[PDB]
């Protein structure tokens, strides 16, 4: 018979926070105008001290690559050619400089060279903060969680070849999981949401109240994708706009793992299970109501005991801590930032001896 | 008939978790003494240099404000005034800048005003983190969640004119959202816990076993203010004393999303909703028990589909970030604490040359 | 009669979610590399500039503690002397120091002493960032949590001599707390849990459906630590693997307030409970079902109210606290490392004037 409508309410709304997450707005990348801007200021007043052919030729080749008539390859190597060029676009532009462009001894051009350097090694460690990209990363986190690592919604359109509906979503062993069940979002709420093949109009609201409702029974190679769109767009209705935050994720998989890790049938022997096992439970989870069955989504329960599973559990833990450090980013610029001015004030005091 | 006590009592509580948030323990402004400490030194040390004159001038004048006999106006602008203010406290207390009090070039006089320059900017920029200040920003959050934005208790003493129970606090159409609700915490509760005016004894008790009972029926014009008190003293009771974290607040909106989020009515067509729809909830949230209204307070469903609403969410979220920034204003101190010592060291050296 | 199976199922999985915790991996404590070396630079450098005489004596006693032949008792004191050690590892390691090891003036050194005395201070603000140790602060936190304040699991074998079930567990009065609840997660999952002295297989299995069964009757003197061990270990099979994080902490707390902060019993008069009373809980947590007493637990009211009790959740807010702590230690690292670097830099340019 089908399940009830609704049957599977709770734990719809419990799977679409986390979806939710995936949709939210995401933040921006830190950035320091002060460290590019000192870096362009030493890079400018580093070539302005080196002398009137050097800045000259380091103007003139300015758009040029690094790749001998040119005396600009004596003062600088490929790897602090982006220096002189940045230098050579503010000496191309002035007058601020003026006092660089007075005459100094060898060893003053060495000690306003070593503090050159420190600045350009600020900025160069500036960049590398984020080296890989961590808006990258996050959004790969979230794009994992619901796909499954390195999919995307294409590639993740037809269900296994070879399975039943017990087999992908729940078997009779109520410990062991679903074969496709705890790999991606998308696919624990197939099964939790998806019509059975002998649904007849109330199995398919077992999740929501859905227009137009799941049409494809959950079966091997069934084509879901359709399917997928009305369920995941759901979501909102029952889950809301939470906002992505470390602390979003992290209080949506506690309450997830509690929803999951109370024991579920009639005798409390299905574990670490979602959706609503019928009778016992002990048919599995066949998408089925009236009997032992239940239309549900098992979990392997060795690997959710020790947090290695739900595998999108471990890539919204990834996204988490992404969100961190990229909080974090904004408070290592500041303290680059510091340095930077602090190198650039006691340069600018030197203009003088 | 009177809807049954503690039939709504689920809701109450997690509406009442938001509540107790805005009665949390605050957090302090974080502050820099070494900022001050190194902005007064260097205050004194530029003060010093300039001369007996100008010392003895600033000194005598230290309490004025800058506003021609005075030499210290060629010395200092209205700008910098509160420099040498700073520094002539200092030195109208010491022996310690005997150093400083040695003689200098012009260009040595320079460089060091390069220093201490660099050292007012910092103290300037420590300033401005908290200019707004975050935690007044923090305090306005909190208080426009339960009252509305710019509102205070005693401004949301009374209903709007003009309308019913239900148009109020969930219409007939189970996605439409009541006309109060999802504006104010305080208005939310007033909905789902407050008399309807046929209540007996009973439905007042819907929420919570109240002592008094809430005694002024929900209706146009309504005075609710005694009410509200006895309503909103109860939310300790029923969700304790959560930190005021932007964890919390974060876990606290998921957790109503996810109540709100599931349909209610015995046909699961009350969208957005929270208290308990009767029968159908087709009549709408009209307070009543028995048939299909209930005493119930409905969301807007697009609104609250799309992170727009409730208003009160956009402002608990608002204060979350707040305390984050709160947060990141002590490691931003200390990035500006670590600018001003390096200066600090390296105009102390100078006071030999 | 023996309680329900899974009757307090739900109660098991809040309170297990805040064992979890305790039981997650830990943070390590954020490190300087960077600082450290910068410290035996400026160590080095500032030993070389002493002369050969120090040098020398130095590099010979440096495995000697501080405690008149040697010449660095006059260069050196307790305070600096690991500086010394610090700068003749370095200079019995390098040629790097060549140019330190050229002539100085009297002031020349005064000044570079200035820098070197500086970094020596960010190696000293850098050690105490974490005395104390907020690792183990942390650590204690968990242990308090789960134990009480001080105490481990050996400490904590047997419950009080003197008491009943009832006054230990929840009282006839329904705000006033079990003596042994509301101190330490191990004793409130033992009244929730454990086996009533009348229990026959069925009322052992409240919480879980535990192998093998919890034994020991919870009585005054019982001896509880096998059953506690059984009871604990379940707790990841129905509360997962959640992160130690401060996300996590504060969203588990805000669900356990809302869990227990739901009035019980048939009556809705037994507040602020974790478990089931049973009828009207008038009896009070006796362990027994059928009447009006019940398997539950009882937290006191007030304190509960006042974000005083139960004391565990004070000591998971402050692990709470110590992790925030700990990510802002890297950030205040980050901080000390720019003033380390932007000195370094100014007394590397000083090797030449
Ligand atoms: C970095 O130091 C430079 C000085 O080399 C600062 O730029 C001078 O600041 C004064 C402000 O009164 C102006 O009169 C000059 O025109 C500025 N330019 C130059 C090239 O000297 C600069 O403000 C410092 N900070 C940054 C972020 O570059
Ligand atoms: C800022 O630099 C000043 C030096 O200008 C430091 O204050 C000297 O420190 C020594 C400590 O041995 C004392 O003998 C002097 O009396 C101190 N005062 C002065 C005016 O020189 C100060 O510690 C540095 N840091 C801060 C936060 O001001
Ligand atoms: C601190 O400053 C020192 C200089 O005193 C830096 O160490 C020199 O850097 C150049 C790199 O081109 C090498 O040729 C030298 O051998 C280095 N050593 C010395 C002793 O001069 C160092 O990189 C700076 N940073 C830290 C973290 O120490
Ligand atoms: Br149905
Ligand atoms: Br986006
Ligand atoms: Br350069
Ligand atoms: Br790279
Ligand atoms: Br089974
Ligand atoms: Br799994
Ligand atoms: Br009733
Ligand atoms: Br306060
Ligand atoms: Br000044
Ligand atoms: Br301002
Ligand atoms: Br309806
Ligand atoms: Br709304
Ligand atoms: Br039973
Ligand atoms: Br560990
Ligand atoms: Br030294
Ligand atoms: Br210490
Ligand atoms: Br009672
Ligand atoms: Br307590």
């Amino acid at each position: 018979a089908d399940v009830a409508a609704g049957s599977n309410a709770e734990s719809y709304a419990v799977l679409c926070t986390l979806v939710q997450l995936t949709k939210a707005t995401k933040p921006s990348v830190p950035k320091s105008k002060i460290i590019d801007e000192v870096y362009n200021v030493a890079a400018a007043i580093g070539l302005a001290i080196r002398g009137d052919a050097v800045v000259k030729n380091c103007i003139d080749k300015k758009d040029s690559k690094y790749s001998d008539s040119d005396i600009a390859k004596k003062a600088y190597t490929e790897r602090t050619w982006p220096v002189a060029q940045a230098g050579a676009a503010k000496l191309a532009s002035k007058e601020k400089y003026a006092s660089w462009t007075r005459k100094y001894t060898e060893k003053q051009k060495l000690k306003v060279h070593v503090l050159t350097a420190a600045i350009s090694d600020v900025k160069q460690r500036a960049d590398k903060l984020n080296k890989p990209d961590k808006l990258a990363e996050l959004t790969g986190a979230l794009s994992n969680s619901l796909y499954g690592n390195g999919k995307s919604n294409a590639d993740t359109a037809t269900l296994p070849a070879g399975g039943s509906h017990i087999s992908m979503c729940g078997p009779a062993d109520g410990t062991q999981g679903g074969s496709i069940v705890g790999k991606a979002l998308k696919f624990d709420l197939i099964c939790l949401c998806g019509k059975q093949s002998a649904d007849s109009g109330t199995g398919e609201k077992a999740c929501h109240e859905f227009s137009p409702l799941p049409a494809t029974a959950i079966a091997e190679n069934a084509a879901i994708n359709a399917d997928w769109a009305t369920i995941e767009q759901g979501c909102k209705t029952v889950a809301g706009a939470p906002s992505l935050t470390p602390e979003s994720i992290h209080a949506a998989l506690q309450a997830f793992y509690r929803h999951a890790g109370v024991p579920k049938g009639n005798t409390r022997n299905r574990y670490t299970t979602v959706g609503a096992p019928a009778g016992s439970g002990a048919t599995g989870c066949d998408g089925i109501g009236g009997s032992n069955g239940g239309k549900c989504a098992a979990y392997n329960k060795a690997q959710f005991e020790a947090g290695t599973g739900p595998y999108w559990a471990t890539q919204m833990k990834a996204a988490a801590e992404t969100l961190v450090e990229l909080r974090g980013q904004e408070q290592k610029l500041a303290a680059l930032e510091a340095e930077a001015l602090a190198l650039n004030s006691t340069l600018d005091g030197m203009q003088h001896d």
